[PDB]
């Protein structure tokens, strides 16, 4: 029983972690095989950040211009080349605890772990989830630029999200791995604003089939509302729409409960309109939406990792 | 900017987890050194949860009996014995990475990280306090027992917590590493209950100056309470009492925003008598009380670990 915001383990992505310097500029690198990802506007100081041309920058560096450190042993840069908005290093050591990996990118409402790291050094792991705004509410300091966020399958490292910035609101923005930024946003440091954001409806309702397998029942009742009579009350509480796909979705936690995804619609339609009345589900008195279908499957049933 | 539910970098507790296998029980255990720890009712069976003398069951089996793997290798064990609540297994083989460690055992209050595992395989890591009725409110199911709790100071992981059941309520209790159980519980199956918790007051306080460094200020006021007149009152919504050696500690808190701790106090007074009034602080609509002055003091300035 429980329910915690539960991230993945982080050992695998702990070993991946280095420090690149180019400069007077240092943040964090991704060392896979003998390439190590970072972001590029490593390059750029203060009087390029407003305006910076990468490809200029970039073609007056040479890579004894790059230092690279895993932890104390120097990687040295054997050639250097620019993806997107990441900077590749080829390095002349392959990383010998590389894990199964691959890039994946992500969609909006999908939940990540991101370990944040300083100089190199991993600091600390929390669970966080891609925004309808295509912003992360993460915890980011100055020197975590570089840090990766990642899921893992079976046994294998999905890297889906590196950090570049923070926004002005204190949210904060990045790439995928191939270097395309999540969202309309440019590694420059312009005046950047994230639209409106909005609240994951599915990930609401995984939440709160969460609850009932944990004992909380207050908020339930036994009426019964559509798909459509629901989204006309979700879009006035600026609540993502539900499709078919994400009722299918809620199948496994439907049927462990017997409680019906429809049925369940009708019980957030009242707490939306009615509020909670300083209850609680879960120890929170606001409805979570970070938390996926899949999330609350894997640790309302226990699947580990190999 | 933000701020988050962060653990720790699992990676050099993954290493020392194994599976523990006797009989048809199986959990986890702590592989340092060349010593497994795990709880020492995995050699009970069902006749024997309700009413279990472990110095017969243990007497009763042999090095032979117990089933220890690391991953696919097999450890031979060499020998057994039992501390306190814990059984330590002697094996023919030393952990190789075995990290800087220590056995500390925590205060009330104190928060730590919880790498939860099953059939010796790290599922998931999530942070948590230890209540002050000397239970935490963890994640666990069937086959989490033998998972660990720790902190990292610099490079040495301090082992504070090893899980061993949870209490009827949903919530869990276990032992510190030597064996010795955190309340007034016992290692049987008999209806145990836990006492009534209360809300630890240094933690939010420390949650608030938390919000005020990330911009939410709407709570403030520029009143002053006594520590006296406060704890009167703190004592009524079950409220744990302030000491002076709380004030010192949230010292630094002060110190980075100018805002005396007896101030703080005279908002925390209003926010208990008032409530929130539907407004929020750091994303929640309830006082946070799992997060340490320390805890704050590391997410808000960034220190990592070697
Ligand atoms: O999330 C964070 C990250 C963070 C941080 O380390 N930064 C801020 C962003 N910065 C930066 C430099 C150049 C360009 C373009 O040349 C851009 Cl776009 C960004 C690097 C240093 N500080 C925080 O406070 N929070
Ligand atoms: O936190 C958890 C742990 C958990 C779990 O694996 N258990 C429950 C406790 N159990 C046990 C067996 C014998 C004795 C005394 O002989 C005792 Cl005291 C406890 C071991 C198996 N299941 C959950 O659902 N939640």
């Amino acid at each position: 029983s429980g329910f915690r915001k539960m991230a993945f383990p982080s050992g695998k992505v702990e070993g991946c972690m280095v420090q690149v310097t180019c400069g007077t500029t240092t943040l964090n690198g991704l060392w896979l095989d003998d390439v190590v990802y970072c972001p590029r506007h490593v390059i750029c100081t203060s009087e390029d950040m407003l305006n910076p041309n990468y490809e200029d920058l970039l073609i007056r560096k040479s890579n004894h211009n790059f230092l690279v450190q895993a932890g104390n042993v120097q990687l040295r840069v054997i050639g250097h080349s620019m993806q997107n908005c990441v900077l590749k290093l080829k390095v002349d050591t392959a990383n010998p605890k590389t894990p199964k990996y691959k890039f994946v990118r992500i969609q909006p409402g999908q939940t990540f772990s991101v370990l944040a790291c300083y100089n190199g050094s991993p600091s600390g792991v929390y669970q966080c989830a891609m925004r309808p705004n295509f912003t992360i509410k993460g915890s980011f300091l100055n020197g975590s630029c570089g840090s990766v966020g990642f899921n893992i399958d079976y046994d294998c490292v999905s890297f889906c999200y590196m950090h570049h910035m923070e926004l002005p609101t204190g949210v904060h923005a990045g790439t995928d791995l191939e270097g395309n930024f999540y969202g309309p946003f440019v590694d420059r440091q312009t005046a950047q604003a994230a639209g409106t954001d909005t609240t994951i409806t599915v990930n609401v309702l995984a939440w709160l089939y969460a609850a009932v397998i944990n004992g909380d029942r207050w908020f339930l009742n036994r009426f019964t509302t559509t798909l459509n009579d629901f989204n006309l009350v979700a879009m006035k509480y600026n609540y993502e729409p539900l499709t078919q796909d994400h009722v299918d979705i809620l199948g496994p936690l439907s049927a462990q409960t017997g409680i019906a995804v429809l049925d369940m619609c009708a019980s957030l339609k009242e707490l939306l309109q009615n509020g909670m009345n300083g209850r609680t589900i879960l120890g929170s008195a606001l409805l979570e939406d970070e938390f996926t279908p899949f999330d609350v499957v894997r640790q309302c049933s226990g699947v580990t990792f190999q």
